[PDB]
């Protein structure tokens, strides 16, 4: 084991190994906190995340295990992955803190180039999100909360997806209507909806469906895509949902060409295929990557899929000490990248 050093940051103590220097708080909240650090053993700059109260409850302990398993699994350029994972703990018995390490990214999509993002910037960014989603979706993982603050980018416009599979600017703004209005049954194209919303925003400078609550939000969405016809209305189980929607007079579906007016017509068509209510008819990430709007970036030989990922743990009901020991084991078996 390495040599650690302790230190208190933003009223947050940190006990990390010597290899990481110049810790400097970058972000925080409920989840825990993140510091930018310099990693002396490889010359690279990293982000160190200390989980907040990793084993305070069964739900905490399970989410901790969930995050570590997710992160150890993802190996892709457009998906945050694991450089290192460590604990001060010298034994299972002492184990109470988890720190996760990944390459440092510059900012998130809220605050990063132009005011007018430019259509080629748009192309590259959305291309990278779709390529990351492709990988993720291929492991039967779904983001569920995809949005600009979960998309990290570099000054070079390199992009990585953050916080995927954890939700087991405003979130509601980018959420697919089917999971928004509670649906246990949807598919991975919920994340494509969000992509749609993000893409629109970039191109346009304004949030596509702002919305002050779930009702205002759904109203804003039907205005653009139009009320569900009888074809889609057949797949809505709840009288509840079906009565409200059938309760509002039909809204026609708008001409996207006129909403996003003078955007690249290729952009608009793609927007048209992503922002469909029927989640059965919504384009998937692998299909979107083959749309013409990305002819300049698309490369079928370099848009890999994930190895199979075992989330059998997810239906497991265990005690905190079982989740905690599961997590400790994953720390101990961690193999850094080559
Ligand atoms: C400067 C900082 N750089 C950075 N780099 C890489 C990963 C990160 C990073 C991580 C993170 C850090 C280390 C890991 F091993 C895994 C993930 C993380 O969990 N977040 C937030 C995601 C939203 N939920 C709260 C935590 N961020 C921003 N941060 C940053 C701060 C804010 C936005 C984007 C980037």
């Amino acid at each position: 084991r390495p040599t650690f050093y302790r230190q208190e940051l933003n009223k947050t103590i940190w006990e990390v190994p010597e290899r990481y220097q110049n810790l400097s708080p970058v972000g925080s909240g409920a989840y825990g906190s993140v510091c930018a650090a310099f990693d002396t053993k490889t010359g690279h700059r990293v982000a160190v995340k200390k989980l907040s109260r990793p084993f305070q409850s069964i739900i905490h302990a399970k989410r901790t295990y969930r995050e570590l398993r997710l992160l150890k699994h993802m190996k892709h350029e457009n998906v945050i992955g694991l450089l290192d994972v460590f604990t001060p703990a010298r034994s299972l018995e002492e184990f109470n803190d988890v720190y996760l390490v990944t390459h440092l990214m510059g900012a998130d999509l809220n605050n990063i180039k132009c005011q007018k993002l430019t259509d080629d910037h748009v192309q590259f960014l959305i291309y990278q999100i779709l390529r990351g989603l492709k990988y993720i979706h291929s492991a039967d993982i779904i983001h569920r909360d995809l949005k600009p603050s979960n998309l990290a980018v570099n000054e070079d416009c390199e992009l990585k997806i953050l916080d995927f599979g954890l939700a087991r600017v405003a979130t509601r703004w980018y959420r697919a209507p089917e999971i928004m209005l509670n649906w246990m049954h949807y598919n991975q194209t919920v994340d494509i909806w969000s992509v749609g919303c993000i893409m629109a925003e970039l191109l346009t400078g304004r949030t596509l469906f702002p919305g002050t609550d779930h009702i205002d939000q759904l109203k804003l969405i039907l205005r653009l895509v139009g009320t569900p016809g009888a074809e889609l209305l057949k797949k809505i189980s709840s009288e509840s949902a079906r009565n409200y929607i059938q309760s509002l007079t039909q809204m026609p579906k708008m001409n996207f060409a006129n909403v996003f007016i003078g955007a690249n017509p290729l952009a608009v068509d793609l927007l048209e295929k992503m922002l469909v209510l029927d989640s059965d008819k919504r384009i998937t990430a692998a299909q979107a990557l083959a749309h013409a709007y990305f002819a300049q970036y698309h490369d079928p030989d370099d848009e890999p899929v994930a190895d199979p990922y075992d989330q059998s743990f997810e239906s497991r009901d265990l005690l905190i000490d079982e989740w905690k020991s599961l997590t400790y084991d994953e720390v101990i078996s961690f193999v850094p990248p080559p």
